[PDB]
């Protein structure tokens, strides 16, 4: 209705960073991932490998310390700092990210909040996913806050009914990135990203094969570690986006689209960017 | 002898879901798994991971506190209910469920049996295995019931000795879906799917890779996923059946049939299930 | 010296054995495994791989509670017997199994020997390795004794130096099992297999892709799947150390036989399998 | 500036050892790693398996208690020296390895020191890395001393600032190979591998997919492994450096280079060093 414009294929080529030979893993930076609780712990290892894979130089994740056995045999390259997105709650960060963050797999408490409202005073890009999902507001801040709401938590956050969101996606997402002055990453079949200031894409990559619980939680991760190789943070959101949707294409070439879990998508990534370099 | 017809690939064909472009998680619901205990934990992992494989929309796996750190890494998108099956036998459940499962790796105690009674007060199909499987009757209520006994428990179940049910298998699985008004998937060679209104399959994949340990508890979870993505239930269970035995079948091609693990099948599924479509 | 015959291609295709179609996972019995400690958990994981794939129907477990956890995410097809080999120390076992082993992982104690006499009263095969090696006599019964030891184990066993037994290691192994009543396979590079009615036989398979911790775990645990399997406990025997040797030789065609993991052994097995049926 | 040459394929391929055929365990000796902390835990996980690839006969892992469990399901052909590195803070080994590694994911304290100074009385080849590197001297002995540092750890070494390192690499490299009498390989693109008799080459191999978390753990596993299987030690760590980077080169043939996560370079290894063979 407002035309709004798909990032394609070209954008995605045109903007990907590259990994020079001249670099180091202070190059592509440290991300915190303040996720995973005892009764949703996956999350952690989805957005954690999410993350990794996703061309940042180091991760640190902050979840629940029982939490952490479950993702280290799988995913080794990450440390930890222990019951971290529950001390965020206590104090600002002392440590500089280039990115963080926060909600996959946390409870949707005040707690969680009082986390977000630490980790929004650093000077860094930061994602609030899931738990960490509120009707609020934001406060005037450097870095950029990117929403990750599917159509349930877009509800929780404006109030705007389901049934009603779906008719008119793209113009309650841009109406919400500019009141609330976030980008807002609407999820679904053509997944909106609004941005704060006006500019608006469609996604044009992704099937149903995404309609399975943990996807969000790997796309989470891959937007952090985006936000850590990319220049511009809008090229992050929206490569990040592209290529979670382009690697559910990839499965169903010879995979059921009913068949894929969460956790895959982390595993097609590094054949699928090489296609867009 | 009674001249059961075999669900064929084109039956299978004909009644696969679609997957939709505008569809999520929410569509194709959660299933509820109540599996695993402490001397058999394993069972959990192997029907999380048939039921996630098998195009559902969320799981969440009632498994005793201990079993939850072994599924997390192999199966992160699973979310859990804490001592779940325990629990259910003190109340009915307050959460929805589009299917649910008991049984695999439960011991066979009067506690999952009161388990069970709870579970059937739900609007839902059902499916009890292994030790939710006992000698009792069913209750009246909507969704259906769907036991799935090896020959040693169709033997305990209702007193017919294995001998003699081998003999006989459909016309003794017609006789006791139409008693218990349950449906029955009668195991083994030649698997007989038996319906309580009278209809009756027999399953034409399979072979003797599937004579180990823990292939009975994968074939529960792909139940319970296709249960969720499947219209018409008759279809899930056929479907599940047939494709579980097509997975072995894979398997010998190029695999000797004394080596196959049942999570495997699990691993075969996305491939076999793309050539039905 | 002894022109002791290798145990050739042509007989193990010649007697390994079939999967009917019209089979189910008691016609491959019940094994049991006696394996891993706190200080030596892998071996029980590496033994159990091993007999799993290698055509049995059921495994128990019979390990350290704290190596259960360990050997779940892996291997979800096992059971266990929580505290097993130390339970075994005290008390005949009340199960029947179709083939026992005990000692991969455990350490070379008193405790561990009154577990293999406890163990010897089964009238089945009963395998011995690694810590349940020692100097000692067996008592007369119906099931082959198997004891599995490296030249070093030999040593302890018997007083030969290892220098001595490597100049003549199948008139050692020959005179060794006959002495003793058991099989003997003496490990190495031409692996003898000496029994104590006095064939003998080498293994012509094998590379030094093997000469790294954990192989011989692994072979323990290939031939007690194999003495499940195969109608002569002899067969079987021999067909798991070609076997072990031949996917070794796999390996080594692509990849460094510097580099091998014994956990490997367990994934190259079904194809190489496939290759002698 | 200096003209270091480069460590080339032909050198790789005219040191690699064999593996011969009459050769055990024993023949490619036992080493130790002294690494993982509880904060930490991921760096034994990627040393142990870069180890145990890299040609070893047996490997003990000197790790935190807690670790253990995280590294079983991933290398079950380790064995354990439980708090390891803790209790060689205490007193000399009294078992004899054929190479130790100190470091990697230890912190940076005292107690990791008086480890350093105990496992330096023994008569092998050690190398110190991460968390075991400080500012310090070494004692005379007979086995090679390894530093591994990244040019930030050069600086907490040596007091020279990164941004004068990076402009004469080889030069200080050399210096302080000379001054401490260790080698020294320098980290970075053309690692530096500097020998304290004044040999020095640099390292041609691998690119910007190197640049993320975890790759110098893995690297510090395969030159412990490589100290075991070759008979020159100075030919083990040029061979790794190598071969390390050369797996990152395989990976990008196919694999965005932002994508790669350490321990697939333990996955790569195997094909990798076969076409050097
Ligand atoms: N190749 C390199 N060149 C320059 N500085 C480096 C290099 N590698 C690591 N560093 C520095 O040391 C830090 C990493 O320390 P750590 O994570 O403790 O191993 C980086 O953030 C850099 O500041
Ligand atoms: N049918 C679909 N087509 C494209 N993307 C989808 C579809 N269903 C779900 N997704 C994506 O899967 C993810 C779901 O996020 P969440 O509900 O947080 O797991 C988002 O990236 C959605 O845009
Ligand atoms: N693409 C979508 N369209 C409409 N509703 C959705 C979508 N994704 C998620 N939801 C709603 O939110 C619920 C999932 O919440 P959660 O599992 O907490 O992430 C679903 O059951 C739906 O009711
Ligand atoms: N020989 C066989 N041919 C076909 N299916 C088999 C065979 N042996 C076992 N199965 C199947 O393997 C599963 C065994 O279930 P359970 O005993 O619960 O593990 C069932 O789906 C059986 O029908
Ligand atoms: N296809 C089958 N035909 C006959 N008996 C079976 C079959 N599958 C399982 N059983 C019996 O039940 C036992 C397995 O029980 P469980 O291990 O408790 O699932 C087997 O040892 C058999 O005695
Ligand atoms: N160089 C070699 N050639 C053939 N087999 C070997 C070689 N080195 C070790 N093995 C085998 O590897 C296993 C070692 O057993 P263990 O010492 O118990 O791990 C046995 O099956 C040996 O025969
Ligand atoms: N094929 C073989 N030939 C000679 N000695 C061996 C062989 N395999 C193992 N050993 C000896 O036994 C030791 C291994 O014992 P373990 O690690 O306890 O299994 C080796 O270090 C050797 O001294
Ligand atoms: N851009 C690069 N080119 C080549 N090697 C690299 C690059 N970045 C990092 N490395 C290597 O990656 C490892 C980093 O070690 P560490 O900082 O201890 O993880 C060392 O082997 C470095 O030489
Ligand atoms: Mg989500
Ligand atoms: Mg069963
Ligand atoms: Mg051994
Ligand atoms: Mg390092």
């Amino acid at each position: 209705a407002m035309n709004v414009p798909f990032w394609t294929e070209e954008h995605v080529r045109a903007t990907l960073p590259e990994r020079d030979a001249e670099s180091h893993k202070g190059t592509y930076g440290t991300a915190l991932l303040l996720a995973g609780s005892d009764d949703m712990p996956g999350a952690a290892l989805l957005a954690g490998l999410g993350a990794m894979r996703s061309g940042l130089g180091k991760l640190v994740i902050g979840t629940s310390e029982n939490v952490i056995p479950l993702i280290v045999p799988v995913l080794p390259e990450a440390t930890y700092w222990r019951d971290g997105w529950k001390k965020a709650a206590d104090a600002q960060l002392e440590e500089t990210y280039r990115a963080i963050a926060i909600g996959p797999g946390l409870p949707q408490t005040e707690s969680v909040q009082q986390a977000v409202d630490h980790v929004l005073t650093a000077d860094c890009p930061v994602i609030l996913d899931a738990g960490a999902l509120a009707k609020r507001t934001y406060p005037k801040r450097e870095g950029p806050v990117i929403l990750t709401p599917h159509p349930g938590e877009f509800f929780r956050m404006t109030g705007v009914p389901v049934n009603e969101l779906q008719k008119k996606r793209a113009e309650y997402a841009k109406e919400w990135a500019a009141q609330l002055q976030t980008v807002i990453v609407l999820k679904g079949n053509q997944t909106v990203i609004a941005f704060p200031d006006g500019d608006c894409w469609l996604n044009p990559t992704g099937n149903g094969a995404l309609a399975k619980g943990g996807t969000g939680d790997t796309l989470t991760g891959m937007i952090l570690g985006m936000l850590c190789c990319h220049e511009d943070p809008k090229h992050a959101v929206l490569n990040a986006v592209y290529l979670h949707g382009a690697c559910a294409e990839l499965w169903t070439d010879e995979h059921s689209a009913h068949t894929l879990l969460a956790h895959e998508l982390s595993d097609i990534l590094p054949r699928v960017w090489k296609r867009f370099e």
